[PDB]
């Protein structure tokens, strides 16, 4: 139905030594949660990641990556910290902004989660353009191969490929979920802050891998807009769906990230109004056709309150769009609101469509599976 994954001012976590993490919420709880990411496994297990912003909603604050696991269809949740910040700066050390993938990596069902990491930077990441890359930044990857019970660090070449590019100050996942392609390739949508000498502050792209260890960046870039984005696979194209102030943007690449062109079935189809917001975009099969399901905020107050977090269907053939469910029909908390993440699976003959989203500093979950006939018919 509807459940609270992470309760603002209602959770207590422990650190690596098992000592409680005293946050600024009432009773020493974690103050605020943001930026949910959800991955469902072949066992039906739901894992939801979010920033545990222990002291404040601000992105420049002390943050760990929490993980909530449900094996009862989202009724109840077991919670823990999946990724700890480095504990350099009790005010500013942070791991943030998760993107997850569920994939069979050479046969092995794995949940990957990728987060940015900072320590001493007191400003948002777009402020740091002088270095290639910023010395305070990193982008870390953790995995679980035990159905979300334990997460371990993956040693990658992600920092190295950013350094060898030479034009990137920092990189993050696109927020929410990445994908495993039909052929098996792993793809994280990414956002990047370019070095100062590059005219465009922000770009979108992706990183890809076969084994989850060695990653690659394509040679091209997509225009950044508000840079948070997701990718879907459609025929031999990768198609993104990007945050933008006003109308969301969508581009396709037919050359695996060398060049991008507008994708008419999704480009400019959903309006998030002033500032834009992150949104989640996934595909759902309907026979041998595909439909895109998308969540983002209607933003009725045209501001940072990002009201009315809604599920849409995009007809990938005709370009029609329709509202399926305004599942969080509420004005958000302008300290940080509006974000969401969808998850679809068909396990055996059971199709599930779940969402998680920001709700006044908490993360809530809804089972939206009743909407699948309506979405699937939209081709």
């Amino acid at each position: 139905e509807k459940s609270v994954v992470f309760k603002a001012e209602g959770e207590h976590f422990t650190d690596q030594k098992g000592n409680t993490i005293v946050g600024s919420g009432s009773g020493g709880t974690t103050k605020y949660f943001r930026i949910p990411a959800m991955c469902t496994t072949s066992k039906g297990t739901i894992v939801v990641f979010a920033d545990a912003r222990h002291n404040t909603a601000s992105g420049q604050s002390f943050i760990d990556t929490a993980a909530a696991r449900s094996t009862d269809g989202g009724k109840t949740w077991n919670k823990k910290i999946a990724i700890y910040n480095d504990r350099v700066n009790s005010k500013l050390s942070r791991v943030m902004d998760p993107t997850c993938i569920v994939a069979n990596i050479q046969g092995r069902e794995t949940i990957l989660v990728m987060v940015g990491k900072w320590n001493n930077n007191d400003k948002t990441w777009g402020a740091y353009r002088d270095k290639a890359p910023d010395t305070d930044w990193d982008l870390v990857l953790y995995k679980s191969t035990d159905d979300g019970v334990t997460f371990s660090k993956v040693e990658t070449n992600i920092h190295d490929i950013v350094t060898k590019n030479g034009t990137i100050s920092a990189m993050l996942g696109g927020v929410g979920s990445g994908l495993q392609l039909n052929d098996g390739k792993l793809v994280f949508p990414v956002q990047m802050v370019r070095t100062k000498n590059i005219t465009t502050v922000l770009n979108t792209s992706f990183i890809y891998s076969t084994d989850g260890i060695t990653w690659s960046l394509p040679s091209g870039y997509c225009e950044g807009f508000g840079s948070e984005n997701n990718i879907i696979e459609f025929n031999a194209s990768l198609v993104n769906n990007i945050r933008n102030s006003g109308l969301r943007r969508s581009f396709e690449t037919k050359d695996f990230g060398k060049t991008w062109t507008e994708f008419p079935p999704m480009d400019k189809k959903v309006d998030n109004r002033n500032h834009g917001v992150q949104g989640s975009t996934i595909t759902i099969p309907s026979g041998n056709k595909l439909v895109a399901a998308h969540s983002s905020a209607q933003n009725k107050n045209n501001d940072y309150t990002r009201s009315d977090i809604s599920l849409y269907a995009h007809n990938l053939y005709s370009g029609e769009v329709k509202l399926i469910d305004d599942f969080y029909p509420k004005v958000g908390n302008a300290s940080g609101a509006g974000y969401s993440c969808l998850s679809y699976r068909k396990n055996v003959d059971k199709e599930t469509l779940y969402v998680v989203y920001e709700a006044n500093g908490s993360i809530e979950f809804q089972d939206l599976s009743r909407h699948l006939p309506v979405i699937k018919s939209y081709n």
